[PDB]
């Protein structure tokens, strides 16, 4: 029933959005106008809403020709603003995650914060702790979206830092959570991790531990995450 289902979507419980957009998506074409409608009303987003992304990424994940085409035509960035306020260009990450090649978002966030961070950043290829905390909060809130809202809410700093929390800030019971220790075996990078979102909840982006738990500490102390609600 589009007629059903449509009104479901259009309503404002957020489980009941979900269940009715991947319903609509294997409905053919009337099922599909629907969700591109849906798009149409409700992108550019100003905040991140879940069941937008999630919208735009059941259809971009159908790979069909004609949709495809229509989505990067009216979409050519998404359906996020990539700000920054350093005047970096998010587009390519933003690509990596509309195809959900998650490895390539991951190794494109990483380069990405150490050109925030500058120079001896780039040059260096690892951050200090006190270069996180130093971010734009805008950068971080548009690399942090864009992973929420082609995740389905799964990956992302602030996922990261909300199970930090329910930890109790204990690091040591954060990494078996997310999926980077597997008891005493730390899990391997790359080949160790799971590039899909089968993965648990917060595994990605990573952030290496060979320098010790500081750089992720200040990420998730940052004023980002209170300041835009994630
Ligand atoms: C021995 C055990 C450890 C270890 C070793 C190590 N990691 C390396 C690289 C590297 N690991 C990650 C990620 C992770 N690696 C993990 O184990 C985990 C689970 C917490 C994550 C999430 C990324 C993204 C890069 C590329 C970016 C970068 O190099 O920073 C290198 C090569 C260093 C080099 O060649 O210079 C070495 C030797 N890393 C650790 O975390 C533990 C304690
Ligand atoms: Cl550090």
């Amino acid at each position: 029933n589009l007629t059903e289902l449509s009104q479901q979507l259009h309503d404002a419980s957020e489980k009941k959005q979900l269940t009715a957009i991947a319903a609509l998506a294997e409905m053919g074409e009337g099922g599909q106008g629907i969700l591109l409608d849906y798009l149409a009303k409700n992108v550019p987003l100003e905040k991140p809403v879940l069941a937008v992304g999630n919208v735009y990424q059941t259809l971009r994940n159908l790979e069909q020709e004609t949709i495809t085409t229509q989505l990067q035509r009216n979409y050519p960035t998404g359906i996020f603003p990539l700000q920054s306020a350093q005047g970096i260009d998010y587009l390519p990450l933003q690509e990596a995650l509309g195809s959900q090649d998650f490895e390539t978002a991951d190794e494109i966030t990483r380069d990405k914060l150490c050109e925030l961070a500058g120079p001896g950043a780039s040059q260096r290829q690892w951050l200090y702790f006190t270069e996180v905390e130093k971010f734009p909060a805008l950068d971080l809130h548009t690399i942090n979206a864009l992973w929420w809202l082609h995740s389905n809410g799964n990956f992302g700093f602030s996922v990261q830092r909300r199970l930090w929390l329910a930890s109790g800030k204990e690091f040591t019971k954060l990494w078996p959570k997310i999926g980077w220790k597997s008891g005493n075996v730390w899990t391997r990078w790359p080949k160790g991790f799971t590039w899909d979102l089968s993965a648990p909840q917060g595994h990605l982006p990573l952030l290496n531990q060979l320098r010790g738990v500081r750089v992720a500490e200040s990420l998730y102390r940052h004023p980002v995450w209170s300041q835009y609600g994630w």
